[PDB]
């Protein structure tokens, strides 16, 4: 083998989870170390549907896919998927399929983390509302993780691929 190689990019605002989710997925252990500028790719050899791919990973601060990135508890993140984020994208690839992630899953049932946003009036974004903003941004799929316990991580990058390997039809 043999490998398609696939090259993903990771777009969101600052401190939603870019780094933390593709450093979970690609050594398997959340990072309680400080990361430097250093890094801004990583890779994964993945097996996805029986085919082995080559997984570049590229973390911003001629993609195949885009994943844009908003925490779940952070409205202003998740508004920036529209404002920001999603035109940035189309403007520089028209017909690239993008993911949409919402992160920190953890904490969107977290008792303290929605009384904090509580007290500014916010709340977390719910799972209809983020495959509503999906439907609104044209991405192909919405998917919700979390890098800290990994519930739904290897979806994201599953989903990602698929994206690739099998275009819509129309
Ligand atoms: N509770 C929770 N915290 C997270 C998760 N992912 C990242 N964080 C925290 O969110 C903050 C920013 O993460 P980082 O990956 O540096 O965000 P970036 O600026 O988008 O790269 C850090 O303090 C991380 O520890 C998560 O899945 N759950
Ligand atoms: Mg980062």
């Amino acid at each position: 083998g043999s490998m398609q190689a696939i090259k993903c990019v990771v777009v969101g605002d600052g401190a939603v989870g870019k780094t933390c989710l593709l450093i979970s997925y690609t050594t398997n252990a959340f990072p309680g170390e400080y990361i430097p500028t250093v890094f801004d790719n990583y890779s994964a050899n993945v097996m996805v549907d029986g085919k082995p791919v080559n997984l570049g990973l590229w973390d911003t601060a001629i993609a195949d896919v885009f994943l844009i990135c908003f925490s779940l508890v952070s409205p202003a993140s998740f508004e920036n998927v529209r404002a920001k984020w999603y035109p940035e994208v189309r403007h520089h690839c028209p017909n690239t399929p993008i993911i949409l992630v919402g992160t920190k899953l953890d904490l969107r049932d977290d008792k303290d983390t929605i009384e904090k946003l509580k007290e500014k009036k916010l709340t977390p974004i719910t799972y209809p509302q983020g495959l509503a903003m999906a439907k609104e941004i044209g991405a192909v799929k919405y998917l919700e993780c979390s890098a800290l316990t990994q519930r739904g991580l290897k979806t994201v990058f599953d989903e990602a691929i698929r994206a690739v390997l099998c275009p819509p039809p129309v």
